[PDB]
């Protein structure tokens, strides 16, 4: 449901994700990272799949954050792909990819992969 | 860098990506697939990190497509993370993650990973 | 240290990993999976990097399991890449890739990615 | 399928892989890199799933290389997961994970991911 996703979420590293799920499948908000060459909030945009999920199935979604704002420019972007699972303790379990802009020669080492779990606190 | 991302791109599988890069970091457009429980165009939204301009590196970007439109609902979403490189032959080199909505029981096997290279040819 | 890694380990899904770290960087053992089209034990082989790790740094390692034994043949293989962290509660944190043999047309969907954390019980 | 994996392979970067596939699933050989904090040959060990034989699919396999030899110790290890396809032009298509040993503080950024295609050309 859009509502269920809308809110303030935090992950294990201490980063903040503030999101609004819109009626048409859109996700917009800001992300505050606790790691990296990140300073302040960054704009995020994503999409989620408005499932008829009468299976106890999670809702698939994903979003992107380009690490550039008015204070810093890290020349990198991260995409998180995962699913939202609601209940008393709603969680968003994700796997992410962080690509840094590089010269052709270092391209082979341009992408990091990891996983983050988000816990909701506010709507 | 910048502007050059705007246009129509194609991947090795035959999927087409039509994007508009906005001056402040936004990416908007539509994605038409070649594989999957897909059927027609899907909305895509993303972000790119624009700035330097001089020689160097590619431009980092990422975007998402939830596979639900007026025709199909595959209950999944794909995110591509990569970098744009322009020049005589511009390309976007990406690695993607495709997550399907599952029950916890199948959660361990919900995400596929791959890579795609897009060109305007 | 090889010893530290040698032992019986379990992950959150309930699978068993029995390993022996050898002096030359080798890892051999058996793996018992709790999920998949897996039945019984499967042979595993890997390598670890005998670090001078006087940094409180983890030990990098990796191993592979081809899901075929005398009882089942799943036509797939999994590789786990991660690091061993010792202490009172020794853990091996990993990220894995599971590739299934497929026809050329379905190759785009041949690989799954995930993460597993192993807790040691025995040597 | 089977046998055909044995030989010397090369990836787009210029690294060379020399492997022996044993009749019961084992993979042994040496890997010589083109990039990294690498210097010469490194030992590799892996497994492949052999069986069917008739038309179809590729053969699933995987292998690991810890980047430590008598010359260098990069305190990292790489695992490649993929499938072998033979025919007039045989290839091994893989996706890899490279993990470096870090302190917990940098654990979030310890693993790189990529893909490599190896040919005997
Ligand atoms: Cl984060
Ligand atoms: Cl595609
Ligand atoms: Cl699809
Ligand atoms: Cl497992
Ligand atoms: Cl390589
Ligand atoms: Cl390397
Ligand atoms: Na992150
Ligand atoms: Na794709
Ligand atoms: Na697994
Ligand atoms: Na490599």
């Amino acid at each position: 449901a859009e509502a269920g996703i809308t809110g303030t979420w935090y992950n294990q590293l201490g980063s903040t994700f503030i999101v609004t799920a819109g009626a048409d499948g859109a996700l917009t908000g800001t992300y505050e990272s606790a790691v990296g060459n990140a300073e302040s909030r960054y704009v995020l945009t994503g999409r989620y799949d408005s499932a008829p999920a009468t299976d106890g199935s999670g809702t698939a979604l994903g979003w992107t954050v380009a690490w550039k704002n008015n204070y810093r420019n890290a020349h990198s972007a991260t995409t998180w792909s995962g699913q939202y699972v609601g209940g008393a303790e709603a969680r968003i379990n994700t796997q992410w990819l962080l690509t840094s802009g590089t010269t052709e020669a270092n391209a082979w080492k341009s992408t990091l992969v990891g996983h983050d779990t988000f816990t909701k606190v506010k709507p």
